[PDB]
């Protein structure tokens, strides 16, 4: 009889956030 056939085949087979914005300006100094 025959041979047997083979048996089928293998199966082939984010960044991070920027800083936050400096805060604004200082006070200055009072009057008189």
């Amino acid at each position: 009889p025959p041979p047997p056939p083979p048996p089928p085949g293998m199966p082939p087979t984010p960044p991070p956030p920027p800083p936050p914005p400096p805060p604004p300006g200082s006070p200055d100094q009072p009057s008189a």
